[PDB]
């Protein structure tokens, strides 16, 4: 019950990150070419947004079948996971449908030409019509997780990213498959990944929660309830997804196919740099909550600020280390003679890029003080903010009104994020100064 709780609550106990496919996806194919790398990066946004619905969807069936098995309602929680599975079926089928026609026109609509597009098509087009298996995977890991199974959910996203990163030099390399390759086998490691969820869900003995259509009855108010959750959940990493397909665009503008190439890879290990300070981030929502049903502000403002303090001095770290030894992780995309055209540009992407990740614990963690006191709307609204507005804004101000040109795209991204970072962390301050002047 002091600052310690912050440091004995962030122990990142496993996470759950699906973008390692996409990174293990991206690792193995710079080594055909710049071309192939950007031709995987054309598709992420894609991929991450098909993600978003689907694991927004699955979240939102975790919080009805838990309130439903905590409120003692058996054929309720049953009823529940029913309609989960055909929303996922219905959510499958739909973007196999929708995307495969619309898929060409998406990737030359933002100035992507050249060999990059052709190749794109062909990871994309496996990937979208093995759409079903990613969705069930969400949906699927979505009802393991209400009912306490979490732990083994856990198990089999852990498995199918782990055996991505096997499959990839095989398929892509060994058996000659190259580009399309990675793309059987990410859709190879998910239906492991799908076979060891159906068989919690549906074979191993003694779930709380029997998938039988003997207790579906389809309620117009179970709808709801998945998507009161799930849509606010799945808004996050959707406002995300379609940051990165424009900010592909202003890549391509500012250095054609080589510059998503370079954009790609820095992002991914940009991303990463967030990783470590994330486990704070959920310990802070929990730190300033009990504070928050305390009604004790003054131990909600000191938990949020010194989460901050904490996650600015690891970030200081990941950012050192990145520009440190910049030209060694540079390496895990340009380790062949056809990918040393974008050796130069990457490494200078690695020392400019993560530049915006030390004012990133003054924006997340306010974001996350204010999930914990009921105001997550205002996460959500700040996010949105920061992803679209500012990203793709100052990226592309960057690139058309200024000869910065690739370099253009780093600064953007940094400033954009920066401005977002202070007006959501001025926005925490009003809001801490209003619950403190809450005392008659």
């Amino acid at each position: 019950k002091k600052a310690i709780v912050r440091l004995s609550i962030p122990m990142m106990i496993g996470m759950s990150v699906q973008t390692l496919y996409n990174l293990a996806d991206g690792i193995w194919v710079s080594g055909l070419g710049p071309e192939s790398l950007a031709a995987v990066g054309l598709f992420f946004p894609v991929f991450m947004g098909i993600i978003a619905l689907a694991a927004g969807l699955g979240v939102g069936t975790s919080s009805a079948i838990a309130r439903r098995i905590g409120a003692r309602d058996k054929e309720g929680a049953d009823n529940v996971a029913v309609h989960s599975l055909i929303l996922s079926l219905i959510l499958g089928v739909t973007i196999t449908i929708t995307m495969l026609p619309a898929i060409d026109s998406l990737f030359r609509s933002m100035g992507a030409k050249g060999e990059a597009v052709e190749l794109a098509i062909e990871y994309a087009r496996v990937l979208l019509a093995g759409a079903f298996i990613i969705v069930f995977n969400n949906v699927g890991n979505g009802i393991l997780r209400g009912e306490g199974d979490a732990n083994r959910a856990m198990l089999a996203m852990v498995l199918g990213s782990g055996l991505n990163i096997v499959l990839d030099p095989i398929f892509i390399y060994t058996l000659g498959f190259g580009v399309v390759g990675a793309a059987y086998a990410t859709l190879l490691s998910m239906v492991v990944t799908s076979l060891f969820i159906a068989y919690w869900l549906f074979v191993k003995r003694d779930t709380y929660v029997d998938i039988t259509l003997r207790d579906f009855s389809p309620s117009r108010e179970i709808l709801k309830d998945i998507l009161r959750v799930g849509l606010p959940s799945s808004l996050s990493q959707l406002s995300m997804s379609i940051a990165m397909f424009f900010l592909n665009s202003v890549a391509i503008t500012a250095g054609g196919e080589n510059g998503v190439a370079v954009f790609t890879s820095a992002w991914r290990i940009t991303m990463l740099g967030i990783v470590p300070i994330l486990g704070m981030a959920a310990a802070t929502t929990s730190v300033t909550g009990a504070a928050y049903g305390e009604r004790n502000v003054e131990k909600l403002e000191t938990a949020y600020l010194y989460a901050i303090k904490i996650a600015f001095m690891i970030e200081l770290a990941v950012v050192a280390f990145i520009m440190l030894f910049a030209p060694q992780v540079a390496y895990l995309f340009t380790y062949s003679e056809s990918a040393q055209v974008i050796k130069g540009d990457l490494i200078s992407a690695l020392r400019t890029l993560p530049v915006f990740l030390v004012l990133t614990p003054f924006g997340m963690m306010t974001s996350a003080m204010f999930q914990g006191i009921g105001e997550g709307e205002k996460s959500l609204i700040l996010t949105i903010f920061r992803t679209l507005v500012m990203q793709v804004g100052f990226a592309y101000i960057f690139v058309h009104y200024t000869t910065l040109g690739l370099r253009g795209v780093w600064i953007g991204i940094v400033i954009g994020n920066m401005v977002a970072a202070i007006v959501g962390f001025l926005w925490g301050r009003m809001r801490i100064s209003a619950l403190k002047k809450t005392s008659a």
